[PDB]
């Protein structure tokens, strides 16, 4: 069970957790799994 979507013990969003506020493009780059999702998206986040 490494991951099998357990959902009350797991994680994968970003509104909830970085939105209405600020963070940062490092952690989103975990979520996202790969590079280039996560610089291509956080380019709208930022200016």
């Amino acid at each position: 069970y490494n991951s099998g979507k357990l959902e009350e013990f797991v994680q994968g969003n970003l509104e909830r957790e970085c939105m209405e506020e600020k963070c940062s493009f490092e952690e989103a780059r975990e979520v996202f799994e790969n590079t280039e999702r996560t610089t291509e998206f956080w380019k709208q986040y930022v200016d």
